[PDB]
C-alpha cells in the first residue's frame, strides 16, 4: 500500500497513518518548533510554534495535532508561518525575565563559563573544572596569574562583599593538573589540510591549538628562540614563571604542532612561501615596537625603549642601568619597567605620569604593590627636552601640570600651569606605550596606527588565504582579548576551509539589570580569602614569586560561596534555543510590564518560577492526566494566568507526591528539580543509562553526572514509557554521601581498626572455618538482600554452598508469595505489556501508593480497573468471592483433570452463603473476557494471593496471553533472590539462633538490628559479617564490615516483576575500590572456585540455574525474559511435579499485618527524607 | 493507532495493522513455512504450509492470507499443524523427481 508516502519540504516519505506531522518528521529528522507537544498526551494547541502549510487548506494548520494522509503536501519554512513564529516568539520573550548566563561569564572577553568550574570546584571535581576551561584556552594557569579579571568586577556577590576569586581558582586548578595527569583534549580525525600560524603568542597559541583541536596540521613560526611572545619577553619573572609556561607549550607540542623557532616572516621566509605551500595562514605578529618620547633630543645616547629593555632582561643579556632610572609613562610597561629596575639594582626610581593616580592606566595592585617596594611616584607632569652632553643624557626637563575637567573617557584632563622643573638621572627609559609594526611583511595593508586591518566579523585581510587577529587588530591589550581573537579567528578559519566562509556573530541572552543590594539582604556573609604575598624584603632584592596560589582548603572555601546567577536549565531550555534559533532580539522595554514575582515555595524538591513559565500547560496536563493528583492548576484570566498550587497553598501541603513527572515534561526553567550534588550547577552532564533500584517495577533511568558526583536522574523516554516516581527520581543522592564506608574494619578490643583487603579476605575466610570446625554443619546463616544483581545473588550462592550450609535468606523475601506451591513458579505469569489489551483489571493492596508508575499506566491505558474493597479484609469474604464464581457455571471436568483437589475444595465451601457486593464483584470478572489481577505484594499476605490463583484457576483465565495473575514484588531484584534459591523463611533463622543450631551469621546489605527483638536474637551469636554501605545499627555490633557500593558503581543485571532481565550500567567508578562482584570473586578464589570476570559468572548461571539458560549471549539491551523468551508462563501445562495445579484449604485470616523495610538504601530514603 | 500489538507462540510483538501474520513472523524472526506467498502479489492459497491456529477460530488460517488484528493470540506449532504441514511435504515429495 506504500504506506501512506507523504511530501514533505520537497521530500518523499514513507510513515504510518493515525501520525502526527510533528512525530514524522522528528522520526525523518526535520525540525519543526513545538512547545506545548507531548506524544504522550492530548494535544493542546497553545504555543502555535508547530504551524504548517499544507496544500488545499487555505489557513496554517498545526502539526502536532493533525493526522497524516495519503498524497499531501506540506511546507513548513515558508515566509508565513516564519513570521507567525517570529510574531509568537517575540511576544514569549516580553514577558520572560531571568539570566541565561550570569554575569561573571558574560564580563568575560572570551566567554568561559565561571559559574561552572566554580561550581565544580565547589564539589571537588577539579579536572573536570579543567576540562571546562580548556575549552576556550590551552595556558589556563599563566592566564589565571596574569589577567585583571574584568569578570571578577561584575560578580553579583559584590553587592554582599568581595567578589569571587575567580582566576585564582583558575590558576589552582590548571596547576593541580599540571602537578599531576595531564589532560589532553580529544581530537577530530586527520582532514590533510595545512595552516601556518605565525607567532607564538596568546593569539597564534590559541589558534593553533584550536585548529589542530579540528584535525588540521598546524605549524608555528616564531622569531625568538622561546614561545610565548609578551607574556615571555614582557611580563617579568616574578609574576609569571616561565617554566609554567614552558610547560604549557609542550603539552600543547605533544598534540602535534611543529612550533618553528628563530624563523622571521619577511625577513628569513616570505609570505609568498607560506601562501604557496599551506591551505591557511595566521598572522599573529602582534605590537612589538616601542613609541618614541616625542620631544625634543629624543635620540640621545641613554634613552632606551621599555619593551627592548624587557626583552634584553628576559635573554639575560648585559645591561647599564646606573644609580638613578626615569620611567615615563603610565601604564602597565612604565610598572614592570620600574620594578625590574628596582630588582636590577637601581637605587632609585621615578615614574613620571600626567594624569592622577586615579586615572593611571595600570591595576591598583600592581601600583600598591611598586609602591610598596619602593619606586617613587613623581605626578603630572610632561615631557619637554631632554638634556645631555658629550652624546650622553644626564637630565630630563619637564613641565608642571594641573587637574582639569573629566574627558570623555572619565580622566581628567591635564593643563599646562608653565613651571620647569629638571631631573636628575643616569637612564631614562619610555614606556608610553606599544605600537604595531609590519616589518618587512608586503602587500598587506594597515591602517593610520600600523594595525592590519581586516574584514571585521570574518579576520580576512586584503590577501586571499591569509588572516590576522590578537595585537596585529586591536593594538595593545590584554591576553584574554588576544586569546578571544585568536578562537574567533580559528573558529573562522576552519569554516572556511570547508568551502563556506561564515561570519563570527554574537549570541543574545536574557539578562536581568534591575537586581540591587536589597534583593540580597538574606544571604550571609562570608569574608574574602586572602593573598599570601611575601614580604617586602625579599621582593626587592630576587626575582622569584610574590604571591602563592590557592591551597585546595582555600580554594574549597572560597569557591563553596558563589551564588548560582545563571539559569539551571539553560543547556535544556527550548525557548532560549528557538530565540537563538530564529533571530529574535532579547533586549526590554520600559512600558511593557514583566510582572515580577515574590514567590516563596520552599519544597525540598520541585523549584517553581512563575516569571519564566509560558504557559503551554504540559505540567498541569501531565499532574491530571496521568498522575492524577492535580496538585497544580491554573488560576485566572489573560496576563493574570498562573499555575499554582490547590487553594494557593504550598506545594508541600497539598496532594503532591514529589514524582517530577511536571519538572521532566517542562521546555523552560519554570519548574526544576533540586539538587542531589553539594551545589548544582547548570552543565552539560554525561548520560547513562540503567534501572531504578527501589521497586520491581524497575523503570528505566538516565543518571547525569559529571565526573565522580551523580547530579540528576531523568526518565528514559526512548525504551520505556518514560515516568519515574519520587523514589527513583530523588533516590541517587546517597551515592554522593559522605559517611558511605571506604575501608574495611576488623574489631579488637571493642574498637573498630581499618585494614587491607587481603587481611579482610583472610580474617573472614579463617573465621568462617573456625565455626563449622568448631560447631559442623548448617551452622551458618547467609542473610541477603533483593537489592543487589543476579550475578552477586549467585556468588552469594556459591559461597553459603562452599561454607557447608543450606541456610540462604532474606528478611525482604520472608518465604516468597506463596504462588509457587500452587503453580510451581514464584512469578508473576503475565508481562507489563499485556496490561494494555486486558478488558479488566482487579488490583489488590495498594498498587497505587507503593509501585504508582504502574499506577499512571494503567490510568493511561484506561482499561476497566476496580479495586478490591477494604472492607473485606478478611479471607472468608475471598471464600464467599470462590463460591459466587463457583455459582456462576465454571466448567468443573477441565478443572478436575488439570488441578488436584479441586472436589475438596468445592466440598469446603458447599454451606457458604453470597452477598451482594460480592456477588457483583464475581459477575464483574466472571464476564471479562480477558482479566487480569494486579497484586501488591507488599500489603497482601500469601494465602490471598493462594486464593485469588485459585479463582484464576477453577475459572479457566491462566496460562495463556492477556490473562493470568501478575504479581509486584518489593525490591528491584526480589525476582532473583528468589530464583537464586533465597527462599528460606525467617523464622527458621530466628529459631535456629536461639536453639543453639545457628553460630554464625553473615548479613549482606539488611539492617535487621533495627528492631530491638531482632537486635537481641543477634546479640547471642557467635561471628557475624556485615556487608553495608553505611555503619548502620547492624554494623556497628558486627564483629567485621566491609563496605559496598551503590547502584551507581556496579555492572550487572535485575530481574523485574514479570521476569524481564535488564542489564545495569555503571556510571562512576567505585569510590570504594572494589565492585562487590569482584569482592565475592577473590572470597570464592580463597575458598577454591576460580571466576575470573562477568563473563564466567554469567555463564555459570546460565550452566547452573535452571530457568536462566540463555543468559550466556542475552544482549540484554533489548527484551530478554527468562522462561524460553516467553512472555506468557503456564502455555503448555503447570510447572508442578504432576504439572497439575495444587489446591490445597486455607483457613481463617485475621487482617493484615504491614511489614517492614530492611534494606538500608530504602530506609535511609525514609530518614533522610524527614531531614528538610 | 495507539499500538497494534498481537501475542504470538507466547511472545508479546508490536506491528504494523493491514499486514499478514507471516510478513510479522518474518520482521520479529519467527520461521513459518511458505512455498506459494510473495509479499508483492496476491495471496494464492496453494501449499498449505503457512497454517496457524488462531484463538476464536475453530479451522486453521493461512497466515499468507489474513489480517494482523489486535490482540489476537497464534500458535504456530502446535501438534495440528505439525501434522498437516508433514502430510503436505509428504505428498509434495511423493512426485518430485532429481
Ligand atoms: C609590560 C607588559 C605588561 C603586561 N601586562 C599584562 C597584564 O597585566 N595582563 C595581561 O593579560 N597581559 C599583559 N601583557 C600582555 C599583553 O597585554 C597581551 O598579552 C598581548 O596581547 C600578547 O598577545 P599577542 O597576540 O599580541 O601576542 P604577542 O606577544 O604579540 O606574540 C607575537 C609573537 O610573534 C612573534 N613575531 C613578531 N613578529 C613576527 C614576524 N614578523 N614573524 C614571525 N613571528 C613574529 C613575536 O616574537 C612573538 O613571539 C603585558 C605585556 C607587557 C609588555
Ligand atoms: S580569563 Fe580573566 S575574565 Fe576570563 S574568567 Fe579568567 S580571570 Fe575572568
Ligand atoms: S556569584 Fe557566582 S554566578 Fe554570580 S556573578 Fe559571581 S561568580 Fe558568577
Ligand atoms: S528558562 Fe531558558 S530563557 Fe529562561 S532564563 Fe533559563 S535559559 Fe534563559
Ligand atoms: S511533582 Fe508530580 S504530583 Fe507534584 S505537582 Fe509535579 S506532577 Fe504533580
Ligand atoms: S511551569 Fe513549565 S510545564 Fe508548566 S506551563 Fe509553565 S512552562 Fe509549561
Ligand atoms: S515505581 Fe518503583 S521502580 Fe519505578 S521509579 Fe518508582 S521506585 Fe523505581
Ligand atoms: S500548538 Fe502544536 S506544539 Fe503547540
Ligand atoms: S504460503 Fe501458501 S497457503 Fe499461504
Amino acid at each position: 500500500m506504500s504506506k501512506i508516502s507523504i511530501n514533505i519540504n520537497g521530500r518523499e516519505l514513507v510513515v504510518s497513518a493515525g501520525q502526527t506531522i510533528l512525530q514524522a518528521a522528528a522520526e525523518h529528522g526535520i525540525e519543526i518548533p513545538h512547545l506545548c507537544h507531548d506524544e504522550r498526551i492530548q494535544p493542546y494547541g497553545a504555543c502555535g510554534l508547530c504551524v504548517v502549510e499544507v496544500e488545499g487548506s487555505p489557513k496554517l494548520v498545526r502539526s502536532c495535532a493533525t493526522s497524516v494522509q495519503n498524497g499531501q503536501v506540506i511546507r513548513t519554512d515558508t515566509s508565513r508561518t516564519v513570521v507567525a513564529r517570529k510574531t509568537a516568539l517575540q511576544l514569549l520573550a516580553s514577558d520572560h525575565r531571568g539570566d541565561c548566563r550570569p554575569p561573571c561569564m558574560l564580563a568575560c572577553p572570551a566567554q568561559t563559563d565561571c559559574q561552572g568550574y566554580v561550581g565544580l570546584i565547589a564539589n571537588g571535581q577539579y579536572e573536570e573544572a579543567l576540562k571546562l576551561i580548556k575549552d576556550k584556552m590551552p595556558i589556563p594557569a599563566s592566564i589565571g596569574k596574569i589577567c585583571p579579571h574584568p569578570c571578577e568586577t561584575a560578580c553579583r556577590r559584590e553587592l554582599v562583599e568581595e567578589p569571587i576569586s575567580i582566576a585564582q581558582l583558575k590558576s589552582f586548578v590548571a596547576e593541580v593538573d599540571l602537578n599531576g595527569n595531564q589532560y589532553q583534549p580529544p581530537m577530530k580525525p586527520a582532514t590533510g589540510k595545512k595552516v601556518a600560524v605565525v607567532g607564538a603568542g596568546p593569539a597564534g597559541l590559541t589558534a593553533a591549538y584550536f585548529l589542530a583541536r579540528d584535525g588540521h596540521k598546524v605549524v608555528i613560526y616564531e622569531a625568538m628562540p622561546h614561545p610565548g611572545g609578551m607574556l615571555r619577553y614582557g611580563i617579568p619573572q616574578y609574576r609569571l614563571d616561565k617554566a609554567l609556561l614552558d610547560a604549557e607549550v609542550a603539552l600543547m607540542t605533544k598534540m602535534g604542532i611543529e612550533i618553528i623557532y628563530n624563523t622571521k616572516i619577511g625577513d628569513d621566509v616570505s609570505l609568498d612561501y607560506l601562501h604557496d605551500n599551506y591551505d591557511a595562514v595566521f598572522l599573529g605578529i602582534g605590537s612589538w615596537q616601542s613609541q618614541g618620547l616625542r620631544c625634543k633630543g629624543e635620540d640621545m645616547e641613554g634613552v632606551l625603549g621599555g619593551i627592548d629593555f624587557l626583552r634584553e632582561v628576559t635573554m639575560n643579556s648585559n645591561i647599564t642601568l646606573g644609580g638613578k632610572v626615569l620611567v615615563v609613562g603610565g601604564g602597565n610597561t612604565a610598572m614592570d619597567v620600574a620594578r625590574t629596575s628596582k630588582r636590577l639594582g637601581a637605587e632609585e626610581v621615578t615614574i613620571i605620569y600626567r594624569r592622577t593616580i586615579d586615572e593611571m592606566p595600570a591595576e591598583k595592585i600592581e601600583i600598591h604593590e611598586a609602591q610598596e617596594e619602593g619606586v617613587k611616584f613623581q605626578l603630572l607632569v610632561a615631557p619637554v627636552e631632554v638634556l645631555g652632553e658629550n652624546g650622553h643624557a644626564k637630565a630630563l626637563k619637564c613641565e608642571i601640570m594641573r587637574l582639569g575637567e573629566p574627558d570623555a573617557s572619565g580622566r581628567r584632563k591635564p593643563e599646562p600651569t608653565g613651571e620647569t622643573v629638571v631631573y636628575e638621572a643616569d637612564r631614562i627609559i619610555a614606556a608610553i606605550g606599544q605600537k604595531t609594526v609590519i616589518g618587512n611583511i608586503k602587500d598587506i595593508a594597515t591602517d593610520k596606527s600600523g594595525n592590519i586591518i581586516v574584514n571585521g566579523g570574518a579576520f580576512t585581510t586584503n590577501r586571499d588565504k591569509v588572516f590576522a587577529g590578537g595585537d596585529a587588530v586591536t593594538g595593545p591589550k590584554i591576553a584574554i582579548d588576544a586569546i578571544a581573537q585568536g578562537k574567533n579567528a580559528a573558529q573562522v578559519i576552519d569554516s572556511y576551509l570547508n568551502g563556506c566562509l561564515v561570519p563570527h556573530a554574537d549570541s543574545q541572552y536574557f539578562t536581568q539589570k534591575d537586581i540591587t543590594a536589597a534583593d540580597l539582604a538574606d544571604r550571609a556573609k562570608a569574608p574574602r580569602v586572602s593573598l599570601t604575598v611575601e614580604d617586602a624584603e625579599v621582593r626587592n632584592k630576587s626575582f622569584m614569586q610574590v604571591a602563592k596560589t590557592f591551597t585546595e582548603e582555600e580554594a574549597l572555601r572560597e569557591s563553596k560561596r558563589c551564588l548560582e546567577c545563571g539559569c539551571r536549565d539553560y543547556f535544556e531550555c527550548q525557548l532560549i534555543k528557538y530565540i537563538q534559533d530564529y533571530d529574535v532580539s532579547t533586549e526590554k522595554d520600559s512600558q511593557v510590564e514583566c510582572h515580577k514575582t515574590t514567590e516563596f515555595d520552599n519544597h525540598p524538591f520541585i523549584e517553581r518560577n512563575p516569571d519564566k513559565c509560558v504557559l503551554c500547560g504540559l505540567c498541569v496536563r501531565v499532574c491530571d492526566e496521568v498522575v492524577g493528583a492535580t496538585a497544580i492548576g491554573l488560576v485566572g484570566r489573560g496576563f493574570d494566568s498562573v499555575i499554582m498550587p490547590e487553594f494557593k497553598l504550598p506545594l508541600s501541603e497539598t496532594a503532591c507526591i514529589s514524582c517530577g513527572q511536571c519538572v521532566d515534561v517542562c521546555p523552560t526553567g519554570a519548574c526544576m528539580e533540586k539538587q542531589v550534588s553539594y551545589k548544582q550547577i547548570p552543565a552539560n552532564m554525561d548520560s547513562m543509562a540503567s534501572v531504578c533500584g527501589y521497586c520491581g517495577v524497575g523503570c528505566n533511568v538516565n543518571i547525569e553526572y559529571k565526573g565522580d558526583v551523580v547530579f540528576r536522574v531523568t526518565p528514559d523516554r526512548v525504551n520505556d514509557d518514560g515516568w519515574l516516581c519520587q523514589r527513583g527520581k530523588f533516590g541517587l543522592g546517597h551515592a554522593n554521601d559522605k559517611a558511605r564506608l571506604t575501608a574495611p574494619v576488623i574489631k579488637r578490643n571493642g574498637q573498630f581498626v581499618k585494614v587491607d583487603w587481603n587481611e579482610a579476605n583472610l580474617e573472614v575466610v579463617k573465621r568462617l572455618q573456625a565455626v563449622v570446625a568448631a560447631y559442623g554443619k548448617d551452622s551458618i546463616g547467609v542473610v541477603v538482600s533483593p537489592r543487589l544483581t543476579n550475578e552477586e545473588l549467585f556468588l552469594a550462592g556459591k559461597l553459603a554452598d562452599a561454607v557447608n550450609t543450606t541456610i540462604k535468606t532474606s528478611y525482604s523475601v520472608d518465604g516468597g508469595s506463596g504462588l509457587g506451591s500452587v503453580l510451581g513458579y514464584d512469578a508473576s505469569t503475565n508481562s507489563f505489556a499485556e496490561l494494555d489489551n486486558s478488558d479488566f483489571v482487579l488490583t489488590l493492596g495498594k498498587v497505587k501508593e507503593n509501585h504508582p508508575v504502574l499506577d499512571f499506566k494503567i490510568r493511561l491505558s484506561g482499561v476497566c480497573s476496580v479495586a478490591w474493597p477494604q472492607s473485606l479484609a478478611n479471607t472468608a469474604d475471598m471464600k464467599v468471592f470462590l463460591k459466587a464464581l463457583l455459582n456462576l457455571g465454571v466448567d468443573e471436568n477441565k478443572v478436575a483433570e488439570k488441578t488436584e483437589g479441586f472436589a475438596e475444595l468445592k466440598a469446603s465451601l458447599a454451606d457458604v452463603k453470597v452477598s451482594e457486593e460480592i456477588q457483583a464483584l464475581a459477575q464483574k470478572y466472571a464476564k471479562a473476557a480477558k482479566p487480569l489481577i494486579v497484586i501488591d505484594e507488599d500489603t497482601v499476605s500469601a494465602e490471598a494471593v493462594k486464593l485469588m490463583a485459585y479463582a484464576a484457576v477453577i475459572t479457566g483465565k491462566i496460562g495463556a496471553a492477556y490473562r493470568g495473575i501478575i504479581l509486584v514484588r518489593t525490591k528491584n531484584n526480589t525476582q532473583g533472590a528468589v530464583d537464586m534459591g533465597f527462599v528460606m523463611p525467617v523464622s527458621a533463622v530466628a529459631q535456629g539462633i536461639e536453639s543453639g543450631k545457628i553460630k554464625a551469621l553473615v548479613v549482606i546489605g539488611e539492617d535487621p538490628a533495627a528492631y530491638p527483638q531482632e537486635s537481641a536474637l543477634l546479640q547471642k551469636l557467635s561471628f557475624l559479617v556485615v556487608y553495608d554501605m553505611f555503619m548502620t545499627k547492624t554494623a556497628t555490633a558486627a564483629d567485621m564490615v566491609v563496605p559496598l557500593v551503590s547502584s551507581a558503581e556496579v555492572n550487572g543485571t535485575y530481574t523485574r516483576s514479570d521476569r524481564r532481565i535488564q542489564a545495569v550500567r555503571a556510571a562512576i567508578q567505585p569510590k570504594t575500590g572494589k565492585a562487590t562482584l569482584q569482592i565475592l570473586i577473590e572470597t570464592l578464589k580463597s575458598l577454591g572456585i576460580k571466576y575470573d570476570t562477568i563473563a564466567d559468572v554469567r555463564a555459570a548461571i546460565a550452566s547452573e540455574v535452571s530457568n536462566y539458560a540463555g543468559m550466556d549471549a542475552a544482549d540484554f539491551g533489548t527484551t530478554v525474559y527468562w522462561p524460553n523468551n516467553k512472555n506468557v508462563l503456564y502455555t503448555d501445562g503447570f510447572a508442578t511435579e504432576g504439572q497439575k495445579a495444587i489446591l490445597a484449604a486455607v483457613g481463617d485470616v485475621p487482617v493484615f499485618v504491614e511489614k517492614k523495610k530492611y534494606d538500608s538504601v530504602e530506609m535511609n530514603f525514609v530518614n533522610g527524607r524527614q531531614s528538610l
